[PDB]
């Protein structure tokens, strides 16, 4: 897929919101994951003790690695879809390292756009999200290709 010029410009538009306040950001979207999806906290071995939102919301380890995630991301939303080069650590330690299936990618989709639209409902208006939802679509689909040329889905 290509996203048009105007398509990056609303996604970076509220991503630039996003970077006033990374860590806390990154919190909501990992806890929003973890109640949702709870599978999704067994993947981390860091984590997975954690039983509560209230002990998430106090885990400075939890709220680093939400940090370490967005911050990944961002550089890849800045790209604008030149992303080949950051994507392949990426691509490799999830698929061979940490083994995130591509539906725990669609999850974590999930999680920013619900993030998003409570925080930024100025910022974050239908077109917006339609944006937003199609860069985190190009990002999947050019995951999932990398998973299979690295043997990993399917
Ligand atoms: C927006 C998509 C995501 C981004 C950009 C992202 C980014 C990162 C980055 C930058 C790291 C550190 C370096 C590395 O190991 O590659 C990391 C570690 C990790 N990621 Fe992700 N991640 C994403 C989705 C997920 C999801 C959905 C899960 C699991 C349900 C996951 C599980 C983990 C695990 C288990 C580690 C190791 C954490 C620790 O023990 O240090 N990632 N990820």
């Amino acid at each position: 897929m290509v996203l048009s010029e105007g398509e990056w410009q609303l996604v970076l538009h509220v991503w630039a919101k996003v970077e006033a306040d990374v860590a806390g950001h990154g919190q909501d979207i990992l806890i929003r994951l973890f109640k949702s999806h709870p599978e999704t906290l067994e993947k981390f071995d860091r984590f997975k003790h954690l039983k509560t939102e209230a002990e998430m919301k106090a885990s400075e380890d939890l709220k680093k690695h939400g940090v370490t995630a967005l911050t990944a991301l961002g550089a890849i939303l800045k790209k604008k879809g030149h992303h080949e080069a950051e994507l392949k650590p990426l691509a490799q330690s999830h698929a061979t390292k940490h083994k995130i299936p591509i539906k725990y990618l669609e999850f974590i989709s999930e999680a920013i756009i619900h993030v998003l639209h409570s925080r930024h409902p100025g910022n974050f208006g239908a077109d917006a999200q339609g944006a937003m939802n199609k860069a985190l679509e190009l990002f999947r689909k050019d995951i999932a290709a990398k998973y299979k040329e690295l043997g990993y889905q399917g």
